[PDB]
C-alpha cells in the first residue's frame, strides 16, 4: 500500500501574507505604514508556491521567502535523504512584493529551483511579474537592470558536504551592471544582455528529459498578448539557449482575428515535450476570462521542431492559431450561457500523459450571472493509449492538479487538512482513494506536489499558524508503483 515514509519540518520562519486582499489600483497607490500587517494583491501564502521542489539523487531541494514582513529573504534549503539532514542558504535578495511594494505580497513572484543532472548546476529564478527596465517602482529600488533575475551556481554545487552548501557555490554578478559584492542576481541567462528577450517574463517552470537535459519556460507579455517562451540548459556552454516562442505575440496581425494571451503550462510527459493550455481572447462575448483547451507535443528530444496536436497532425511553429491545439471547448460544458461574460473560467486548469501515452486535461468551468459564480463545473477530458476519440466527462472531483506514475494518474490533496491520493489507471476515470493521512495526525493549510521514482514530495504549509511567519513541512510518501 501507499505509505508516509518521512515527515521533516523545513521551516517555522516561512513568510506569509497575513494581512487583507488589496486591489491593484490600491496595491500600486498606497504607502507602506509600520506596523500595518502583510498585505496582499493575489493570494496569501507565498510558500510553498510555485515550482519550489525538485529531487535530484538523495537531495530534496525547496526554496521559500522567510518570513516576517521586514526579513523576506530567499532562502533555499536542501534535504538529505540518506542522512536526513538539512542544511539552508539565505540569498541576499528580498521578496520586492507589488511592484516593488514590498508591503504587498505578490504571490505571483515564486522562487523557481532546478539542477542541471549533468554538471549538478543549481538554477534559481524568482520574483518576476512581467518586469521591465522602465517598471515603475513608485521609489522602491532601481529595477532598470534588475528585472529579470537569475541566480546560478558551479558545477557540483548540487551534491557538496552540508558544510560547504553556502552561498560561496553561486556565482556573483560581475557584468557592467552589477550592483556589488552581494549581487546574486544575473539579467540573462545567456550570458547576453537583451531586454527583448527577458522583458515582461512571469512564471518561471523548469522541467528535465530522460537524457538529463534541464529546460525553463516562462510566459512573455501580458493577458492581452501573451506567449509561452522556452531555452535549453547548454552544460558544455555553462549557459542557456535564446528563449524561443511556443507562439507568437501579437498573432492579430499575423494570421489570427486578434491577440491573445496563453495560460497553461508545459512539461515533460511519456518521454516528450508538451503544452497543455487555455487561451484568453479578451473578446466582448461569453467568456469573462479564459476559453477553449489544447494542448501539443514535439516529437524532438530538444522540443523546438515536430510540433504535433493530439492527432499527431504537425502544427505552425510558433503558433498563431490557438485552434490547430484544440481539444475541447469547455463552454460546451455549459451550452445555455451565452450572455456576456456567463462562461467563467479562471484556473484549476492541468494535464498529464502517462507512460502509456494516456492523455487527460482537467478544467473548471464556472457559470457566472451577475458578477458571482452560481454553477462550477469540473471535466476530465481523455484519450486512452493516445488513440481513439477524446472523452469528456464531468463526473469528476473538484480537483484542480493531475499527476502521473507508473500507469497510474493520481489526484493529490488536502482533505479536512489531512494528505490524501486518489488513483486511476490510465486512460481512465475511474478514481478510487488508496491513501488517507489517519486522524491525529498534522493539518494542512496547503500543498505542492512533485512526483519523482515513484514517490511522492509533499512540500505543505502547516494549517493553524499565526502572524507572517508560518511552519512548513516535507513529506516523503511512497505510491507502491
Ligand atoms: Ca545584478
Ligand atoms: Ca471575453
Ligand atoms: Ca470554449
Amino acid at each position: 500500500a501507499i505509505k508516509l515514509e518521512h515527515e521533516i519540518k523545513v521551516t517555522d520562519q516561512a513568510l506569509f501574507f497575513d494581512g487583507v486582499k488589496k486591489s491593484v489600483p490600491q496595491a500600486r497607490t498606497q504607502a507602506y505604514i509600520e506596523g500595518q500587517k502583510y498585505n496582499y494583491a493575489y493570494g496569501n501564502a507565498i510558500a510553498p508556491h510555485g515550482d519550489a521542489i525538485k529531487v535530484y539523487k538523495n537531495y530534496v531541494f525547496m526554496t521559500w521567502y522567510r518570513g516576517g514582513i521586514l526579513d523576506r529573504h530567499v532562502m533555499l534549503t536542501r534535504y538529505n535523504t540518506l542522512t536526513g539532514k538539512s542544511v539552508t542558504i539565505e540569498f541576499p535578495h528580498q521578496h520586492t512584493g507589488f511592484e516593488g511594494r514590498w508591503w504587498v505580497g505578490e504571490t505571483h513572484n515564486t522562487i523557481a529551483v532546478a539542477i542541471s543532472p549533468k554538471d549538478e548546476t543549481i538554477h534559481l529564478l524568482y520574483d518576476m511579474h512581467a518586469y521591465r527596465e522602465n517598471t515603475d517602482t513608485g521609489g522602491n529600488g532601481d529595477i532598470r537592470k534588475d528585472y529579470f533575475r537569475y541566480s546560478y551556481s558551479l558545477a557540483g554545487a548540487a551534491s557538496v558536504t552540508d558544510n560547504n552548501f553556502t552561498l560561496t557555490q553561486f556565482v556573483k554578478d560581475t557584468s557592467v551592471n552589477s550592483e556589488g559584492a552581494t549581487d546574486y542576481k544575473h539579467l540573462t541567462m545567456t550570458g547576453i544582455e537583451d531586454h527583448g528577450q527577458f522583458s515582461r517574463l512571469t512564471y518561471p517552470t523548469f522541467f528535465t528529459s530522460h537524457d538529463g537535459d534541464l529546460f525553463l519556460h516562462m510566459r512573455q507579455g501580458s493577458s492581452h498578448d501573451g506567449r509561452v517562451v522556452f531555452n535549453k540548459y547548454l552544460a558544455e556552454q555553462g549557459k542557456w539557449s535564446h528563449f524561443k516562442s511556443f507562439n507568437v505575440l501579437g498573432a492579430g496581425k499575423k494570421g489570427e482575428i486578434k491577440n491573445w494571451s496563453i495560460y497553461g503550462k508545459m512539461k515533460y510527459a511519456d518521454g516528450k515535450i508538451r503544452i497543455g493550455f487555455q487561451r484568453r481572447f479578451n473578446l466582448p462575448d461569453r467568456f469573462r476570462a479564459q476559453d477553449g483547451m489544447f494542448y501539443a507535443y514535439s516529437d524532438d528530444p530538444s522540443g523546438e521542431t515536430q510540433w504535433k496536436n493530439y492527432k499527431g497532425e504537425a502544427i505552425t511553429m510558433p503558433l498563431v492559431k490557438a485552434d490547430e491545439a484544440l481539444v475541447m471547448r469547455p463552454g460546451d460544458l455549459l451550452p445555455d450561457a451565452t450572455a456576456k461574460d456567463q462562461v467563467s473560467i479562471t484556473g484549476g486548469f492541468d494535464w498529464t500523459v502517462t507512460e502509456n501515452g494516456d492523455l487527460h486535461l482537467i478544467g473548471q468551468t464556472n457559470e457566472w450571472v451577475n458578477k458571482k459564480v452560481i454553477k462550477k463545473v469540473y471535466s476530465h477530458t481523455y484519450q486512452k493509449a493516445g488513440v481513439g476519440e477524446l472523452i469528456t466527462t464531468t463526473d469528476f472531483p473538484p480537483a484542480s492538479q493531475l499527476y502521473t506514475a507508473g500507469e497510474n494518474i493520481y489526484i493529490i490533496g488536502l482533505e479536512q487538512g489531512r494528505p490524501f491520493v486518489e488513483q486511476a489507471k490510465g486512460g481512465t476515470n475511474d478514481f478510487t482513494r488508496v491513501y488517507y493521512a489517519p486522524v491525529g495526525s498534522q493539518s494542512f493549510q496547503k500543498g505542492i506536489v512533485h512526483i519523482h521514482d515513484g514517490k511522492l514530495y509533499y512540500y505543505l504549509l502547516e494549517k493553524g499558524g499565526a502572524g507572517d511567519k508560518r511552519t512548513t513541512y516535507l513529506q516523503i510518501i511512497n505510491l507502491d508503483i
